[PDB]
């Protein structure tokens, strides 16, 4: 039943890994990873060692989380597992985990490196993009961290979901920086409880952002950002303002001076009358109006792609782990077992 393990030391660290994953080269916090070939199945992979997977309850606990996220998904647009293993032969001497996906080329950013494309080019990379969260969001999982960096796409314009987000530092968020232009803003500045309609939010800022060749929302800090924000959905009205939790950014928003809805036909000049209809409905500041993604598949932007028989839903996911209290051991055993139960895909 187990395979023969072969130990090497690349750069720095030591790899233990089954026979079948052949010319080990490293390519790049949360672990190490080299490319490889994979003789059973003849891909080119990606593995990933996970660096201190058990050194405390939080990291422990985000272990079990990202292998049970990366375990569930089966989809064309969403990245899936491969493999994952483990070099110890029982719990009692269990320390290392390792996770094999599919090896990535290309992400969204080099093919809009300060370029725009053509309107059938975004229609189908944005179809692909609200497929896979028709999917994922069908198992009430939030990506939370969807970004040109974070979507793979190939010579022939098909598309990949990764890197969801596993709960980024205050550090990572501050400044001119990709990592908060395309976030929400309820979630950027902490205004209420958040949920999936976060990820809508983001695809409008990579929708943009295709169809200009520009940032859509650039801000040098949180507060720049949400006047850039502000200027083009407007100022909220009292509705809005009754949603958001905290007095002060109640407070702080009466502030500013009143701005109403910009015309977007004439700030997303030349476009696509139904895909400036689109941005209308996936921009808008109230999380509770903004179009999902199951309804977005039917917008008649995507009258060339859609096909209501073949966007299908995930198998329900069970997260009742993340409300639960366990030891480091706890979490520890919950990760082995479910190294040892994996099956492969056909
Ligand atoms: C400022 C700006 C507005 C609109 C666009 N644009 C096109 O050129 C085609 C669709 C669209 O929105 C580009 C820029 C740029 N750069
Ligand atoms: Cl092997
Ligand atoms: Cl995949
Ligand atoms: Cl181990
Ligand atoms: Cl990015
Ligand atoms: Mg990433």
């Amino acid at each position: 039943e187990r395979p023969t393990f072969y130990r090497q030391e690349l750069n720095k660290t030591i790899w233990e890994v089954p026979e079948r994953y052949q010319n080990l080269s490293p390519v790049g916090a949360y672990g190490s990873v080299c490319a490889a070939f994979d003789t059973k199945t003849g891909h080119r992979v990606a593995v990933k060692k996970l660096s201190r997977p058990f050194q405390s309850i939080i990291h422990a606990k985000r272990t079990y989380r990202e292998l049970r996220l990366l375990k569930h998904m089966k989809h064309e647009n969403v990245i899936g597992l491969l493999d994952v293993f483990t070099p110890a032969r029982s719990l009692e001497e269990f320390n290392d985990v390792y996770l094999v996906t599919h090896l990535m080329g290309a992400d969204l950013n080099n093919i809009v490196k300060c370029q725009k494309l053509t309107d059938d080019h975004v229609q189908f990379l944005i179809y692909q993009i609200l497929r896979g969260l028709k999917y994922i969001h069908s198992a009430d999982i939030i990506h939370r961290d969807l970004k040109p960096s974070n979507l793979a796409v190939n010579e022939d314009c098909e598309l990949k979901i990764l890197d969801f987000g596993l709960a980024h530092t205050d550090d990572e968020m501050t400044g001119y920086v990709a990592t908060r232009w395309y976030r929400a803003p309820e979630i950027m500045l902490n205004w209420m409880h958040y949920n999936q309609t976060v990820d809508i939010w983001s695809v409008g800022c990579i929708m943009a952002e295709l169809l200009t060749g520009r940032t859509l929302f650039p801000g040098t800090d949180h507060i720049d950002q949400l006047k850039l924000i502000l200027r083009l959905v407007g100022t909220p009205g009292a509705e809005l303002l009754k949603k958001i939790s905290s007095e002060s950014a109640r407070n702080y928003i009466q502030s500013l001076a009143q701005m109403p809805k910009m015309n977007f036909a004439n700030v997303f000049i030349g476009a696509n009358p139904l895909a400036v209809d689109l941005l209308e409905k996936m921009l808008v500041l109230d999380s509770d109006k903004r179009i999902t993604a199951a309804q977005a598949l039917a917008h008649a932007y995507f009258a060339q792609y859609h096909d209501p028989d073949d966007e299908p839903v995930a198998d329900p996911y069970d997260q009742s782990f993340e409300s639960r209290d366990l030891l480091i051991d706890e979490w520890k055993s919950l990760t082995y077992d479910e190294v040892i139960s994996f099956v492969p895909p056909p």
